[PDB]
Parts: C-alpha cells; sequence; structure tokens
DNA sequence: TGTATGTACAACCGAATTCGCGACATTGAAATTTTATATACGCGCCTTTTTTTTTT
C-alpha cells in the first residue's frame, strides 16, 4: 500500500562467516577493521582519521559502540538515506573506509554505502520559479511528475512563477528534488496526493528543502527577540536546520519536555514570515502556551 | 475486554455598569434699622389721685 521499509530498514547487515569471509587485506595496514559481514566498524585508537572516520560512519550508519579503544558499527537505512542525504562521496567514503578499515569493505556493505551515497532518492522532482513542481533533473523524474495525479494533475500548467513558485511551490513542495530544471508550477492545495501517489508507485526522490522559497510575504507580527530559553542541543539542531545562512526547516526529532518548541519559535522568527504552530491536542496547545 | 480521550453543539444564567430629581448653599439684594422736627390724632402705660371697702 503505502509503507516504506527504507525509512525503517535499520537493524540489519550484521552477519558474516569465517570460511567465506576472509581477513581484510587492509587488516595488516588499515587503521580501522571494517567487519563487513558483522556490519561492525571498530574504530580503534590506531585510526588517525578516527574523528573523520567517526563522523562519516555516523552519517551513513549509526555507531552502536563508541568504546575508548574502538567504536562499534551499525546499519541504519534512515542513516543510509541520511548519510545518502549527508552528501559524502559514496566512493570516497568507501575507500577511506577501505584503506582505513582493515577488514575489507564488504561487498554487500560497499553496495549499500554507494547505494546510500547516490540512492536514498533518485527521483527527479523538478521545481520552477523557486518552488516545487512535477518535473525532474533526471528524465525518469519528469515522467514521475507529469504522470503524477497530484504532481501533474495538481500541477498548474505554468512552468514556473517567481511569485507562484514563491507562494504555492499541489501544496508547498519546499521538499522537492533538484530545481532549475524542466517542470511546471503546482497548485496551492494538496501535496498529500503528490506524496500519496509517489507513495503508491515507490518513487524515492532525491529531495531538497528550499528554505527561502520559505518567503511567503510582507513580514508578520513576529517579535525577533531571542529571550526564549536557549541551550546547546537546540541551537546546533538549529544550526543544522539553519544550515548555511538562512533558516531551513528540516526534520528534527525533539522531545516534549526539553524545550522542543524553542527551535520552532526561533526558526519562525528568523524567517520573519507567517508561521503556524500545531501541537497534539488543543488542551495541550494551552498547556504548551502556558 | 475496560477504559482514556478530543471535541460539540446547544440552552442557561447573573454580573457589572451609567443615566437625572432633591438638599441646600450660594451670593445677590431689599427691608429694617436710628436720629431730628413740626404736625394729631389714638394705640398703651406710667403714677397719682381719689374712692371704696374693711376692721377695730
Amino acid at each position: 500500500p503505502a509503507d516504506f521499509v527504507p525509512d525503517s530498514v535499520s537493524g540489519m547487515f550484521r552477519s558474516h562467516d569465517f570460511s567465506y569471509l576472509r581477513l581484510r587485506p587492509d587488516h595488516a595496514s588499515r587503521p580501522l577493521w571494517i567487519s563487513p559481514s558483522d556490519g561492525r566498524i571498530i574504530l580503534e585508537s590506531f585510526s588517525p582519521l578516527a574523528e573523520q572516520a567517526q563522523d562519516f560512519l555516523v552519517t551513513i550508519a549509526e555507531p552502536i559502540s563508541r568504546p575508548s579503544h574502538i567504536h562499534e558499527y551499525k546499519i541504519t537505512a534512515y542513516s543510509l538515506y541520511a548519510a545518502v542525504s549527508v552528501g559524502l562521496e559514496t566512493d570516497d567514503i568507501i575507500s577511506v573506509l577501505d584503506r582505513l578499515s582493515k577488514v575489507p569493505v564488504a561487498e554487500s556493505i560497499i553496495n549499500f554505502i554507494k547505494g546510500a551515497t547516490i540512492s536514498y532518492g533518485k527521483v527527479k522532482l523538478v521545481i520552477k520559479h523557486n518552488r516545487y513542481f512535477v518535473e525532474t533533473t533526471q528524465a525518469d523524474i519528469l515522467q514521475m511528475l507529469l504522470n503524477d495525479s497530484v504532481i501533474g494533475p495538481l500541477r498548474i500548467d505554468s512552468d514556473h512563477q517567481v511569485q507562484p513558485p514563491e507562494d504555492v511551490l499541489e501544496r508547498e513542495e519546499e521538499d522537492d528534488d533538484i530545481d532549475a530544471v524542466h517542470s511546471f508550477e503546482i497548485a496551492n492545495e494538496s501535496v498529500e496526493v503528490v506524496k500519496k501517489r509517489c507513495q503508491e508507485i515507490d518513487y524515492p526522490v532525491l529531495e531538497e528543502y528550499d528554505f527561502r522559497n520559505d518567503h511567503r510575504n510582507p513580514d508578520l507580527d513576529i517579535d525577533l527577540k531571542p529571550s526564549t530559553q536557549i541551550r546547546p542541543y537546540q541551537e546546533k539542531s538549529l544550526s543544522k536546520m539553519f544550515g548555511n545562512g538562512r533558516a531551513r526547516s528540516g526534520i528534527i526529532v525533539l522531545p516534549c519536555g526539553a524545550g522542543k518548541t524553542l527551535v520552532g519559535i526561533t526558526a519562525a522568527c528568523t524567517i520573519k514570515k507567517s508561521v503556524i504552530v500545531l501541537c497534539t491536542s488543543s488542551v495541550s496547545v494551552m498547556q504548551w502556551r502556558q
């Protein structure tokens, strides 16, 4: 129907042998030892790029162990998509893995990392006039958008408008794929159907988030004061969602009871633009507002 | 299998809020106030006078 293992596919790739699985040729001269069958990547004290290695593993996968001697390696599809969305060169990570990881890069592990680096979305969701539309940087993308009931049918025929792509981006498609390619401006209504049809037909689309196509108007009555409590995970989570230069809303999985709304109020203020806040239930809306 | 939950849509209720007549106080003023003097009357009232009455 509309369920994707790729988001929740984390929890596998830890099984190897000893007869078929050979000691990694880098095992003699390799700062790490990538156990590809066990999916474990032990980052011992001998890795000089352990900080560089530690960050790369955290993107493509989840480091289960962070021991003082060596770390531990786990596989995460959301990490794989996140490490795919990380943007590190799939080949470049593998080789520094291969050279660093004494255990040779596993064949299945090597494919997933490259599959991370490039896949985790090869979709072609084009955008017009700084907005989202039914198009694609790649051709199979324009076909997906045009043949889309929500992307195409919900897409206005106009190729792109500075204001329409600005305003409408058939809802807000501020999460589309590569823009500045062939596409048509989509309406102001219903990206559920856009996503509910890329749902039904399994279109993993290499998506972005165009955060000042979070423009949306003359500036609202927002008091851009940072007097709301600021404490360090929120800001670097903000620094992650503020990214380079200007406020991008990402997905930032935050706890209710540790100042969750605090990042939202800042990002809402930072854009200096109209923003709505949605909480669980209305009674919690007052509690949270209280 | 018992229960916790968000949200509704409709009739009930009392709570809190702003308008002019009466009380006098106001200053404005006239009236009254005191005095001389002739006039003459008619108020009342003073003392004295005379009369009457009582008691021895």
